[PDB]
């Protein structure tokens, strides 16, 4: 009787996962990088440290960060000792910060998202929601049904503990389910709070100390699907091409672990070398295939683990410096705010070509690639294509 | 120039996500159900809690459990006081077993799950890992991969912190990698462990004393792929359709919190009635479409939460007592393995199905659904189809 193949072939959409809408939010403290360092120092009770404040002093200074934005304001700090601390247990306070936190921005930016996408929100049939700070039952996911008040049936895929190559896998994972239903509209969510990471400063783990000199919190939020309605649903970009890898050598260069003192991330190896040594082989496994070899005729969006991973790609395949500009500039206004920080390139690109007339949403460029970095070395490919205007 | 509809086009697959291989794992640490309150009481230093052991006892032996395999063992508990009081700063010990006994036993359900297969593990290309015990970063997907040996360019989807209903997530996300991805062949495994959740009993938290009685150890592994090698590969089970809702009127019905103390589970309201009112609903959605109204002629798995889920359903429904027959059996020899239950039951039908001679591998049924149950109140539904022999 019911024939597999019908509900097969009616079942799934038929062209690219597109790229709809983009919103993103952040939390309202502003914190301005160049006074970091004492700002800094004096939360966490080490002015004393006199050496080692010189040494963030140089690592602010050189992050290429004016500023972010951080849910943990000096008055919050003041009542949580234990997180100013290097090494305290402080797990269940850091918690009840991030789970709220993090479905709370991420509501922001999803109803900038779904504003602008201009859908009703019930036409929403799966969620992807990810995050580093913090895990729960129910997930974010679940809060963010809620908050948003999506239906109770919007199938949800809750990527906790990702790190942050999870931009780049968030896309991976809305490609596919995009493209294999018919009428799929997903609500992809990446929101990400540091007060899970913040601890105070140590001169014996310089590695944490760059960490607390970079990250940043923010959350993006993208509507994806296939086959658009035509002058009703606007394509921004399409995903064409995806992959995932782990580079060699690179065992121990980016590791986090959520203990009863937050979560600590300790840094290993040369990070940037590693994804520089390994980043001409991501792209030719993308643009073989695609016939391109030219790396300066792409547009690029690549995840801003600190600005010397950007320089050292930058030099390795002579760039020329304007590739790099939008990744730089959200660098700059909002520091690595992991995950969500590659979907804030993306609005900030498609944001800059229609704002100033180019001819399409990836800088005039017909093809483009984003990257994501983070935890295992591991290294995340998107292909993009751009879209006229 | 290139063209991305014939990319999408040759990129796809073309037919049902099919199941083609099954293996599972516990620990061997074999502990039974009779005298469990004994030991319990006694290593938690709680024999003075008459009245409470005794309700313990009536939970235990009427949970259906027959026994469970453990991790943790007497020596292993008695090396952590901690991990035995209710509620005392334990999570760095509970980590730092999970952190490797999940990978590790999920290593030996998916070996077992490569050699039923028979194709080389490089032909791997997906893998999702589900557990709800333990975070780290890089995951445990990491781990996996290099525990087994597969390419590092496996594209992995992390699942952290899930629960009991992850069993149908993870087929619901197999299914779309499958069927998107031509050639595509997805390794999935579910490794639970009780270590973080286990914990001392309390009178004023009985909720907490029902995990204690029913959650227990185990890997289930699958391989999973679309258009499968005639006569070199082997489908066991086909997906159809999936779904996953939130029942109304269930908020905070099965909440579990990561804490400094470990894994800590609330059940505030009534688990076993949410789900048998809401059980019909999910089947009209799931058959109404395949013309199929008699729940009798299809076949069943679901997940065992407790033996009342189970009995409130199947008076719900009036299914004959034979329908439930593999869940109960998985019940019964393994108790309540979070994710990997559903993955266990559906091993043990095809298993029965083919050792009794049956013409399916859904007990000589065409149709069947496979339910998993947790946190929301969530309930995931895959819609399968047996295979002939
Ligand atoms: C969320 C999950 C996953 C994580 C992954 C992606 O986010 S932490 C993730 C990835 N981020 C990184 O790997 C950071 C990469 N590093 C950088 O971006 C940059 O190194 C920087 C912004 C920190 C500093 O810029 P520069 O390298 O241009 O400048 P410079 O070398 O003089 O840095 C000054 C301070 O070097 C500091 N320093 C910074 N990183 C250092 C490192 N890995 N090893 C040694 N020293 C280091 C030392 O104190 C150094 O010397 P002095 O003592 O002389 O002052
Ligand atoms: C991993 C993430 C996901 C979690 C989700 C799924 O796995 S823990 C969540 C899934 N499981 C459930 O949700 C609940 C399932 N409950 C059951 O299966 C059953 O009630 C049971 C096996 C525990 C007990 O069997 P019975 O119901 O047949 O028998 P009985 O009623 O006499 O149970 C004995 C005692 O259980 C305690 N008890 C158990 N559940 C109770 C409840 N909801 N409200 C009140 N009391 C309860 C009582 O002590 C009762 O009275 P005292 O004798 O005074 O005799």
């Amino acid at each position: 009787m019911v024939s597999v193949s019908e509900i097969r072939k009616a079942q799934r959409a038929e062209g690219p996962a597109t790229i709809l809408a983009i919103g993103t939010a952040n939390p309202a403290n502003c914190v301005e990088q160049s006074t970091y360092p004492d700002f800094y120092f004096k939360i966490t009770n080490s002015e004393h440290k006199t050496e080692l404040k010189e040494k963030f002093q140089r690592m602010c200074d050189k992050s290429m960060i004016k500023r972010r934005y951080m849910y943990l304001t000096e008055e919050i700090l003041k009542e949580n000792p234990n997180v100013c601390e290097y090494m305290a247990p402080s797990l269940d306070a850091r918690q009840d910060m991030v789970v709220v936190e993090v479905p709370r921005l991420g509501k922001e930016a999803a109803v900038k998202a779904i504003k602008e996408w201009g859908q009703p929100k019930s036409k929403i049939t799966h969620l992807i929601v990810c995050t580093t700070s913090g895990v729960d039952m129910p997930g974010a996911d679940y809060q963010l049904t809620k908050l948003l008040g999506l239906r109770p049936y919007v199938k949800r895929y809750m990527m906790y503990q990702q790190g942050s190559f999870a931009g780049g896998t968030v896309l991976r994972l809305a490609k596919d389910l995009a493209e294999n239903n018919k009428g799929a509209r997903v609500l992809v969510v990446c929101s990400e709070v540091t007060a899970v990471t913040f601890r105070g400063p140590s001169d014996t783990h310089l590695d944490s100390l760059v960490g607390q000199a970079l990250f940043g919190d923010g959350a993006a939020a993208l509507i994806v699907g296939s086959d658009p309605v035509p002058e009703i649903e606007k394509p921004i970009f399409e995903m064409v091409w995806t992959a995932q890898t782990i580079a060699p050598d690179s065992e121990g260069a980016i590791d986090g672990h959520l203990r009863e003192a937050g979560l600590t991330f300790h840094l290993l190896k040369d990070v940037p070398g590693i994804v520089s040594k390994n980043i001409t082989k991501a792209l030719v496994e993308a643009f073989e295939p695609l016939g391109i070899s030219d790396y300066n005729s792409i547009f690029w969006i690549a995840h801003p683990g600190g600005p010397a991973i950007l320089d050292q790609v930058e030099q390795k395949l002579a760039l020329k410096p304007e590739k790099m500009n939008a990744t730089r500039e959200v660098l700059s206004e909002y520091g690595n705010m992991s995950s969500a920080c590659v979907l804030f390139i993306l609005d900030e690109m498609r944001k800059k070509s229609t704002q100033n007339g180019l001819k399409t949403t990836g800088e005039g460029l017909e093809w483009g690639v984003l990257f994501g970095f983070g935890p295992g070395l591991t290294i995340e490919t998107v292909v993009l294509r751009s879209v006229a205007i």
